[PDB]
């Protein structure tokens, strides 16, 4: 109940929210059905339109007008945005040459450059180039300010998850808005685009920029606009707020456009009808910048032009129906469309089984346009599992397609030609970032980056301390002229032991054998050198990883590789080795096929054993440093140490052996040498964070050998590939992956074929940032390079996507 008897008189677009039943006059009241009786008449004036014409100049103030062209309008802060152009001979902002803004030029009483976030829904990154002819205002912001060729959204590439990720720096699994539609089984409550539950605070986790600002004494304009408030009015409202007295005036503002998403859904991303919405958005930008220029704020304000996600061609005919796969289609609830989420229709149904549902959905049709996953098996780069609102069963839908439960859902709910939601590495889902103002750089292009990184920068722009988030603070310092945040490397928590030879071969009873009993001071002094680190500069190029948690581990040196061996987990946390362009691949000699060798630097009690693998009928083993890449037949024996062994399902060994025998050499040839760091990951509770020893759900049968959920590799080389990986003088280049360690290759529908047809495609799907591996391992990489730390942070957030040209 709202008693709408009060008045909006002198309260139009007031900043403080007033609770029921006193009537509201803020930009949200429409959505709440709570506006005072006179809100429209007083606050939403439209009379005479939005532009001054010659004859309006000098007019006597008529209060009924939408905006004014009277002589007092500048000081009332309520001129039409084109007033100075029409009435005072000024130019439109877009027509002025751009000139570097070296320092803020703010009027008196401005304590900091204000920040204006201009967010556009469904603005696909390629619009910046493809519509540049019809968007001169946006093209000027882009060419004169700082821009990326594209910004990567979060998964799913839906509106509410991405806008709230923009506001918080958080993955949707952490902020809680994991779709536009959700069911929370703890609340027993549903979040819908339609209705009042979505307003309830309990859906919205983390701390959005406007709350961060407010808690730290920086006032914010409201970010939310009721759909019926016309864009011209939203702009006039911002400009009016910017004329408030100093103590009242917000420092951060947001504008939001429903376009081009609205038309893109109807017409497709490049429908001929899309030119007009792009023009209109440009005009709105022109209005804002002209209005800032009148207020003398156009060289004071930092403006961010940012999208939530792109738009792909999708039509009704490209829909896959679960009724063509499942017999029990009525025992399931599906969240449908460009992603699928499946749960039981009824909690009282004990004949519901996710395993038979996944199996009925796996590789069933030749050209199947979706792939099912238990959420824990989704690519770790999606970070989409650790929330109770995310259903256990997930369908990743191919770009251009939908999934639906039954055909009746698609015709009794073609209409649409565009949609979004797909995998966030898809080219069509990329969106835009432009920053313009005194704090951003001048005419600077920056590499693509992820939207989770912006919250930190928006905090930096406002002098705020960000709440804890998933951005990596300092990774976007290269966007900024000043206000850079100067991070320090994390302190190493555990120091390594450097074991020498401490055990005799007969102290070991590991059930392993090796045909290695074959035999010289020339070569013996030499192998002693290798075991103390004499080749360590070749194989460990960026310093040893730092261990950021409390544990007990040994550094082990070898001719061809170095490792940090965990006495707790019984295997390396990391193994580092360099493969030059000239290196040669060899096979494992016949007599060494089953060779495992005790490591005389590491006690039997802190070693694995071969008996456990013999007795575990499901589990085999692989090696982190690959015997195929040994530098010499004698160095090969090091690769068969028990301290280089890791548990691997036979099915996973197919992937791993192809990566090690074929792909590392291929990368070394292509990149002029590579440095590889590989190791295990344990994330049994799928939170994206290193498991402690007591979280491990699976061991090699009858042993204390923990089974990894994933294996990672970080592959680094010189960005200037004319220099070899091991003699690189400048910036680095990296690609990484986090491969799921699974007992089957059900994920790969072509896995019955030769690895050359399916392994690399698997690995591409599981591409990752170094930072993702850092979270999963508690390791910090690239501690000793000649590069600035900020540049290294950027490298660690890089994701190699394998998409073609945007
Ligand atoms: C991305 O960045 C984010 C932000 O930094 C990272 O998320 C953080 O990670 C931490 C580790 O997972 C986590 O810390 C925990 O905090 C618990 C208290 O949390 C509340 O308070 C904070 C602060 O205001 C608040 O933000 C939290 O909000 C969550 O939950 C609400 C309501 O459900 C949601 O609205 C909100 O969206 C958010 O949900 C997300 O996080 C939670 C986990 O907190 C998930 O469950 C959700 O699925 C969702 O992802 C909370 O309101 C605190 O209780 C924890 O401490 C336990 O464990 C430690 C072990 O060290 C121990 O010291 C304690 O004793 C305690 O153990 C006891 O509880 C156990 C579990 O119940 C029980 O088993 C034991 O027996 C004990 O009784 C813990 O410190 C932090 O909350 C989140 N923050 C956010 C915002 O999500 C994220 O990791 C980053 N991702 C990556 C990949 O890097
Ligand atoms: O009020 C806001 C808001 C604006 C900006 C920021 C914002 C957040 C962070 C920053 Cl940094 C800036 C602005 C925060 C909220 N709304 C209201 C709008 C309602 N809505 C949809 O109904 C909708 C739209 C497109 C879709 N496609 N498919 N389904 C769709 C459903 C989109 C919502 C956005
Ligand atoms: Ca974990
Ligand atoms: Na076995
Ligand atoms: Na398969
Ligand atoms: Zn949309």
């Amino acid at each position: 109940w709202t008693a709408t008897s009060g008045s909006c008189k002198g309260r139009c677009f007031e900043l403080q929210e007033v609770g029921p039943p006193d009537c509201r006059c803020d930009n949200l009241c429409k959505s709440y059905s709570s506006c005072c009786h006179d809100f429209d008449e007083l606050c939403l004036k439209t009379a005479r339109g939005w532009e001054c014409t010659k004859d309006r100049c000098g007019e006597v103030r008529n209060e009924e007008n939408a905006c004014h062209c009277s002589e007092d309008c500048l000081s009332r802060g309520d001129c039409c945005t084109n007033y100075q152009v029409v009435c005072k001979g000024e130019s439109h902002w877009v027509d002025d040459d751009c000139e570097e803004i070296k320092v803020p030029e703010c009027p008196a009483g401005f304590v900091r450059p204000p920040l204006i976030i201009f967010s556009v829904d469904g603005f696909r990154a390629s619009y910046m180039k493809k519509g540049s002819k019809v968007m001169p205002n946006i093209e000027k912001l882009r060419s004169c300010g700082t821009h990326a060729p594209y910004m990567r959204p979060v998964y799913p590439t839906k509106t509410f998850p991405n806008l709230y990720t923009l506001a918080t720096g958080l993955y949707p699994e952490s902020h809680g808005i994991v779709g536009n539609s959700m069911y929370d089984p703890v609340f027993d409550a549903s979040f819908h685009l339609r209705g009042r539950e979505k307003f309830n605070h309990r859906w919205w986790g983390g701390q959005p920029l406007w709350i961060t600002a407010t808690k730290q004494g920086v006032r914010a304009g409201t970010f939310f606009w009721s759909v019926s408030i016309p864009h011209e009015r939203r702009i006039l409202t911002i400009l009016q707020w910017l004329s408030l007295p100093d103590n009242e005036r917000p420092s951060v503002y947001a504008f939001y456009s429903e376009q081009p998403d609205f038309s893109g859904h109807k017409y497709g991303p490049f429908g001929p009808e899309m030119t007009n919405p792009l023009r209109e958005i440009d005009k709105t930008v022109g209005q804002l910048m002209d209005g800032l220029k009148q207020l003398r704020l156009h060289r004071c304000v930092n403006v961010i032009f940012v999208g939530d996600h792109g738009m792909e061609d999708v039509t009704c005919d490209r829909t896959e129906f679960l009724s063509n796969y499942l017999t029990n289609v009525d025992d399931i609830t599906l969240v449908p469309g460009t992603l699928g989420r499946i749960r039981a229709k009824s909690i009282n149904n004990s004949k519901y089984d996710p395993k038979t549902i996944i199996a009925a959905l796996t590789c069933k049709k030749p050209d199947q346009h979706f792939k099912p996953y238990m959420k824990q098996h989704l690519p770790k780069r999606l970070h989409y599992a650790n929330n109770r609102r995310i259903e256990d069963i997930h369908l990743l839908v191919d770009r251009r397609w939908h999934v639906a439960r039954k055909p009746l859902d698609v015709y009794k709910k073609c209409f649409f030609q565009g949609d979004h939601g797909f995998d966030n590495k898809v080219n069509s889902m990329q969106t835009v970032f432009v920053g313009y103002g005194p704090t951003f750089k001048y005419r600077t292009k920056v590499p693509p980056f992820e939207n989770i990184e912006l919250y930190n920068v928006m905090c930096d722009l406002l002098g705020l301390k960000p709440a804890p988030n998933n951005g990596t603070h300092g990774s976007l310092n290269h966007l900024l002229r000043t206000n850079t945040f100067r991070p320090t490397m994390p302190d190493e928590v555990s120091r390594p032991n450097y074991p020498g030879i401490m055990y005799l071969q007969s102290e070991f009873d590991l059930g392993c054998t090796c045909d290695d009993k074959v035999e010289n001071k020339l070569e013996e002094l030499n192998k002693r050198l290798h075991t103390k680190g004499s080749t360590k500069e070749r194989h460990l190029l960026y310093g040893r990883p730092a261990v950021l948690y409390r544990t007990s581990y040994d550094i082990l040196y070898h001719t061809d590789f170095e490792s940090g061996y965990s006495e707790i987990f019984l295997m390396p946390l990391w193994t580092s080795y360099t493969i030059s362009k000239q290196a040669e691949v060899s096979s494992i000699p016949e007599h060494l096929t089953n060779c495992v060798r005790p490591d005389v630097r590491v006690s039997p009690g802190f070693s694995q054993n071969c008996l456990a693998y013999k007795n575990d009928k499901q589990m085999s083993y692989g090696f982190l440093f690959p015997p195929y890449l040994s530098s010499s037949p004698e160095a090969k024996y090091d690769a068969f140490l028990v301290t280089n062994m890791v548990p691997m399902y036979p099915a996973f060994k197919r992937v791993w052996a192809y990566f090690q025998r074929v792909l590392v050499k291929k990368y070394a040839s292509e990149r002029n040498g590579v440095n590889v760091i590989s190791g295990p990951i344990f994330d049994y509770n799928y939170d994206g964070l290193r498991d402690t020893e007591d979280e491990i759900k699976q061991y090699v049968e009858g042993s204390s050998i923990p089974v990894p959920t994933h294996y990672y590799s970080i592959i680094t080389s010189c960005l200037d590939f004319t220099q070899p990986a091991d003699k690189c003088d400048g910036p680095l280049s990296v690609s990484s992956f986090i491969l799921p360690h699974r007992p089957d290759n059900d994920e790969s529908c072509n896995s019955s074929e030769d690895e050359s047809k399916w392994v690399e495609e698997l690995m591409k799907m599981h591409t990752a940032r170094v930072r993702d591996i850092e979270h999963l391992t508690g390791l910090d990489f690239y501690r000793k390079t000649s590069r600035s730390y900020s540049e290294i942070l950027t490298l660690k957030t890089y994701l190699h996507t394998y998409e073609s040209e945007i």
